[PDB]
């Protein structure tokens, strides 16, 4: 239902956050 | 209901955090 | 308890999103 | 100026993250 | 289960954001 849908969007968001942070780490290194 | 709504707003917040962090990465790379 | 917790976490994350947008602006710049 | 702003916003962000994490810890213990 | 999992990954994400921002502050100083 609506909880499962919410959690799918949270998973998507978190994948992009992980990627963004990898690029920030690279820049700083 | 309340849990579904809370989690939808958390998803929205996290998408804006993803965007913010992509702009920070770009800024730091020049 | 979990409904309340999740509402506070949503609020917190909206403030964090705003803070990070201002940090991005400063760093651009 | 830009460096002062960056540092002020980083301090704010870190305080909100500390609070967020306290709520997550409590939720998971609940 | 799925809400607990989501919250664990959000906690991880936020710890990495905190670390990234501390390194940015240090760089700027």
């Amino acid at each position: 239902g609506e909880i499962a849908q919410a959690l799918k969007e949270i998973a998507k968001a978190l994948k992009e956050i992980a990627y963004a942070l990898k690029e920030i780490a690279q820049a700083l290194k």
